[PDB]
């Protein structure tokens, strides 16, 4: 049974979702990717809630009240075989002076949340 | 060229067991669901259960965050496609209508479900 740690993250405030989004994409991405690699993450995604996607979701969404669309600026999904995997990455002293300082420059950190899950996979 | 992924979050059948609705999700409803995933062209078809089992590594993993941090439902689907119009024509296919709509009323409250609409960037090791 693989497990999925999703992260659940409002941008922060005053940031541009363009600036968001960016940041995301071109800086924490490549800084994440070389650890997620070291400690056997199976699959890394990135979920983003913006100006090209808001159409699209509100065409799925139609006839939906709006409390109903569950809507963060970006998600972020760790897909392992062992939640030990991400809390030794998570510990890890390079991780500590790079990816968790990175957050304060895109995520509102009084507002981030979580989830832990079994998953199952099917592709075509 | 950006992958979409409609996202369903599910809250269980009210006075239906856990182990109850993640059977049914999963020995039921996956079934059920392939064959238009398949034909619609999903990429990706992802179910991730909130249940007895995950929980502790949820605890564990969310250790030091306040309780109303723990955003949990019972199950959350995941479809990745190449455009929405794909998940909108498997929805109104009338074989659909017939078999998963009908099956949603068999392992979920479906009064409390809310989705997303994202696109997503993705890699795999």
């Amino acid at each position: 049974r693989l497990l999925c740690f999703s992260i659940y993250v409002t941008k922060k405030p005053d940031q541009s979702e363009e600036d968001h989004h960016n940041h995301v994409s071109k800086v924490n991405a490549p800084m994440m990717i070389p650890f997620l690699k070291k400690y056997g993450i199976v699959r890394y995604t990135v979920k983003h809630n913006d100006a090209y996607s808001k159409p699209k979701q509100a065409a799925l969404m139609a006839g939906q009240p709006e409390e109903n669309v569950l809507a963060y600026d970006t998600v972020f999904e760790m897909i392992v075989k062992d939640i030990e995997s991400i809390q030794t990455m998570q510990k890890d002293e390079e991780f500590l002076r790079t990816a968790i300082p990175d957050l304060f420059n895109f995520a509102d950190m009084t507002r981030t949340k979580g989830s832990g899950t079994w998953i199952e996979e099917f592709t075509f």
